[PDB]
């Protein structure tokens, strides 16, 4: 009953420092998000055990 | 007795003008420094002569 719903999967991009700066700069994007069918199958427990 | 230390050397650097901007920018850049071993063989003059 979960799925994981993906829109633009995670890579990397290269190269994104302010022009003419002596740097090195680089980051990871993604976009996607999760769905859950059926609530009343699954259950969740805080405290020990 | 004179010798120069190079981190990173002279080179011309291109491409660093403004996003879009209807110019051509590039630079001189370079990282270095002096080191000089035995000042007792070497003076300095200052004045006419």
């Amino acid at each position: 009953g979960i799925k994981e719903r993906v829109l633009r999967a995670t890579k990397p991009e290269n190269d994104i420092q302010q022009v003419g700066q002596d740097s090195i700069k680089g980051q990871w994007i993604g976009e996607f998000g999760l769905e859950v069918n059926h609530e009343e199958t699954m259950a969740f427990a805080g405290g020990i055990a």
